[PDB]
């Protein structure tokens, strides 16, 4: 199968073009910390042949979780925890990747320290965040560099920025939630420049060999926000510096949308023609064939699966057409 | 499921957006005519629920047979043996269609006269095509015509015109097998001159208010033959006389292909979407994932199953989400 | 699979083990004739690869309907247009079984003549039965003869005789139904007289060298019903005459029971052991691995799937492992 | 479902009829001790929603490994490693056992102390195995004593004998492999007494409030061995003493049998009528319906699956008909 041919991204080889995509657990402690639900939960994938595993959103400060029991990735004692699960995932053959987040005005812990480009609550549950100062806005940046570094020391392979699903990056670039008029507001150049200095700050903080991807919302669904050929400009912008796109959709407000399989394949293709980049789809997405039919006809270089691998997690196994793929221990269950 | 929208071409109404595929069933007697075999065949995928039957390749004279085994609508005589198809087709749900063939210099019947544009072998195994005189492409053309009449005779909703898949009319489309230097030949408008001809005297025999659809092969896959570009080219020439472009490939030539699922949906996309016209997708396509991801992403109007149909002649009916949706007779087997 | 294994029943040899339950259409006219609707149907699970198609019920007296859209074998004319389905369905590679029936106190027609024998209803929406005189009685033993004998004629390799569910024989069988004081009842040896003359008139009509197959309810799932152990004794009583046991429960009365898959093999089987007969199983089966488990334990010789053929017409051709198995048409899709 | 069904033994609840069958994975240290391979192994079943999940093949003594990749329990460094197991499958809702083992004559492995009732080997590739004399015997015994205790140390909720398959206790049991003429041989009461004293050993060291499981080959497809109605005399000797059969069959000696899904289901039903007594019923069984079948018409009391569980972990999830019977963090995937 197509989906079985590798993809080397600089010094990093994955061995099928399968993604598990970011899900959040809310397993964690207030402090962040994995255990061994995280651990089992993410090893399975890698027994069952995953390519790529994406770690779940992990916050790079405390007040950019969406929810308190959510993995962080702010301070250094969360390292050696991380690499727990970094260590058992590539030992059972897949290459471990890390969603590097910000929930921005989109935190749903009460009692944290809410903060976002504008004064705009993400609805009415949610508290009104602080608006940033360029200098806060410098820490948070920072912060995202910091992050990255603990990530290389826990032995993470990728590295992904999550700019999208309506969180910090993503109210940057949305001119629905971002009403500044300094330089981080206004025109499309401003919009992109937190997203643009997040990458760089990563890129000073993570090995020259190892691929960076960025995760964004290329539609908000709302007249006046961010729409495809807005995301085409900003991924133009950022091109030469990150190696994969990975394409989604919504989040910033509530919108009803058509839901379908491969609903936001058309959104993937159009940036990997446009940009000329490396994509992955991802969105409702459950069967071999579809997965087949997007790698081939060029639609993305990798599928993301995410309700998929949580009901089904050797999904993967269950493509191969020989016993010998499968693992030692499982061989004699090969049909 | 978007599966189950109807569509609507003149005064002909498909009850959802499936098609059988148009299939050669090789179980004709060397007179053309049908029998038990096919009426049960077709009426199977009527009781199944298929929205749209495209009879298998009819031909137009018995030289344009491909086998010995071939329907044929050559003659007056086989219009009543073909109505008993389209009757039970018609009483049990489906809109009935006739695919109108010719198979040129890919007609296998030993001693039938087997004619082409050019004197050039389909391939090592195929008999040297007669090349045609004007005068004996006219008299193809009126066949056509007259086929046309007696499948409104025999009451057929839909034709279409089989210019795909290597046999007469894409033998004149394509430059790897047109050779002619005459009107026939040697520039684009010249090689679309038999199927503009063929199309008008179908549409001097096929009532105004019923559909007239073209099927294609949208790529020869070698350097010099038809690609998507000259498709373009020759779809944007019948488009204001036609209803609908069921796109394919191949069939020239002996070509090494990638065969994958929807291998072909990318021209019927390209189709849609440069001619302005309504498309049918086929090939390797058997999930209702990926039929659902075709229409809701726009790729075609229409999904046209071929294998899938001949193993699952029910599949229309496991997806549908209600008993009162089946045959009466059936309702006891709904989940 | 255990499931291509032929089996041969006098002169007639089955291709595999899965029989298509009877199953009624309700679309014949009122003249009981079929039509192409019931020529698709069952030809499309010959082409499907069913080993033996069991045509539904088909009355042997226009009485003897459950209603006036059932086929019909009471009459000559009924042979010819019959005969369409028998000769499409063995063309397409399936032994071809009949399921010659009586509604009895079932018969759901409100102008029929509607009999029984003992004068009690099925339920309170169906008619109350006349009951039927000795003469009468023979003269039903002499419609289930002609019928089996325009089906011989009408040319099915197989005939069952339609014993269970509720119907006419079934209400002779029951002690819940039959009443009578006469030769027909008050005894299980007077029970099971009309079964036993239906048979006997049935052989006279039929070819030694053709088999048949009787269905019965092994259960009434009530108290002074039919249960397992006088369903045995009965079997015992016509096995000599008989070549296989169609084994299915209930019906006679409304009554609750447990359903799920093989919810009646256990009957099958004890048939089967008890009785030292071939039988087949029926109820709930959907799977091949179901399907394999019970013909391999050895709890039935055939395996008959109802609803499953309607919702799955060429179940048994995803169940071939190579294509030569297949329809020469349909080989491309293997 | 019906195998939805809780099953309470002594105090011991399952929640549904769905066990784990004991599967050795040959990933341990030469040891015998487990590693983080074993505990995502289980753990994976458990959140899988398995009810009973039966560790592999424990053994009680290193010459009774069947392999030296394989779990021990002679020692206290193995109760801290297989606590760990034991934790993370009751932490994700599964009741814990483990299957207490001795390969006597089918020990594979080339430097160890082959032991056996009598001087027979088990096939030509196999060591001829040293007869054990009473007083060895009586050690074993001791032996699988010791590891009860052990197993509850570790928190096991039940403990299985494994009696079946060829190994050591079963080797007592069949005539074919037990030609021993003091009180261990020739009758059916002394073929039984090393059994009986096992099990006898086994409940002085296992609380009375726990279950013990026994599991045993019913047949040995040979002339003078082991059939349905011996192991009904046996299981009639110790099911005063036991709480389960978990019945199998076959493995003393090479036997060309006939392989079919269920084909050991006939000696669970007979065993659960005969003797009065709860069993499991093992063996290619893959589907939801013939589990229903087996549950429902009363054949077996549990459905163990073995190769079913390796290729598809989550089984039982698939069976639930709600979400909330989902694991919370994956309760979005209930389709
Ligand atoms: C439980 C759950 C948690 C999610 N958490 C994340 C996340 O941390 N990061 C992210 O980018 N998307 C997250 N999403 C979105 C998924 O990664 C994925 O983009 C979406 O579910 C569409 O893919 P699917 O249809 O394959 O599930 C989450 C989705 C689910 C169901
Ligand atoms: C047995 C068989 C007969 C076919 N005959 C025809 C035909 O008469 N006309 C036609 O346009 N295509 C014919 N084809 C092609 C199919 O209509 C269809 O385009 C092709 O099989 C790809 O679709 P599928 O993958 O759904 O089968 C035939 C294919 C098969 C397998
Ligand atoms: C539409 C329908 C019609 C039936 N008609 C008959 C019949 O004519 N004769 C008969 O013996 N059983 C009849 N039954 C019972 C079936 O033959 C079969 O015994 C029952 O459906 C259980 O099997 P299944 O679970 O495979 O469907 C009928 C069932 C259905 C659903
Ligand atoms: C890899 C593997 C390891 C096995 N190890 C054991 C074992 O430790 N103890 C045991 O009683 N049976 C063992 N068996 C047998 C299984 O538990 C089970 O009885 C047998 O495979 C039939 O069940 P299945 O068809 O569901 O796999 C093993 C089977 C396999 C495939």
């Amino acid at each position: 199968s197509i989906l079985h041919m590798p993809l080397k991204i600089k010094d990093i080889t994955i061995k099928n073009r399968i993604m598990m995509s970011p899900m959040c657990m809310y397993s964690a402690s207030t402090d962040g910390m994995p255990n061994d639900w995280h651990i089992v939960h993410y090893a399975t994938r890698a027994i069952g042949g995953v390519g790529l595993i994406m770690q779940e959103a992990t916050a790079v400060e405390s007040r950019g979780r969406i929810t308190d029991h959510d993995l962080g990735i702010w301070n250094d004692e969360q390292v050696k925890e991380l690499k727990k699960i970094v260590d058992i995932c590539k030992a059972n053959g897949a290459v471990m990747g890390i969603q590097l987040a910000h929930a921005g005005r989109k935190c749903n812990i009460s009692y944290e320290d809410v903060v976002g480009p504008s004064p705009i609550k993400a609805g009415d549950r949610y508290k009104l965040p602080r608006e940033l100062s360029v200098e806060e806005i410098k820490s948070i940046v920072k912060a995202f560099g910091e992050a990255a570094k603990r990530a290389n020391l826990a032995g993470y392979d990728v590295v992904e920025i999550h700019a999208a699903h309506g969180y910090l990056i993503h109210e940057f670039l949305s001119p629905l939630s971002n009403k500044r008029k300094d330089e981080y507001g206004n025109s499309i150049e401003n919009r992109a420049r937190f997203l643009i200095e997040v990458i760089d700050e990563v890129r000073k903080n993570w090995p020259e060999n190892k691929p960076i991807f960025v995760r964004v919302s290329a539609d908000d669904y709302m007249e006046g926000g961010i729409n495809i050929d807005m995301m085409v400009e900003y991924i133009n912008m950022i091109k030469d510096k990150v190696d994969l796109i990975d394409v989604s959709s919504g989040g910033l407000l509530n919108v009803d949308i058509n839901l379908y399989p491969g609903y936001q394949v058309k959104y993937a293709e159009t940036i990997k023609k446009r940009c000329n980049i490396k994509t992955s789809a991802v969105g409702l997405i459950t069967t071999q064939e579809l997965a087949e039919e997007i790698l081939s006809n060029e639609r993305a270089d990798l599928v993301a699966l995410g309700r998929e691998l949580l009901r089904n997690p050797y999904w993967v196994l269950h493509t191969y057409t020989s016993k010998e793929d499968w693992p030692k221990q499982y061989e004699r269950a090969f049909k």
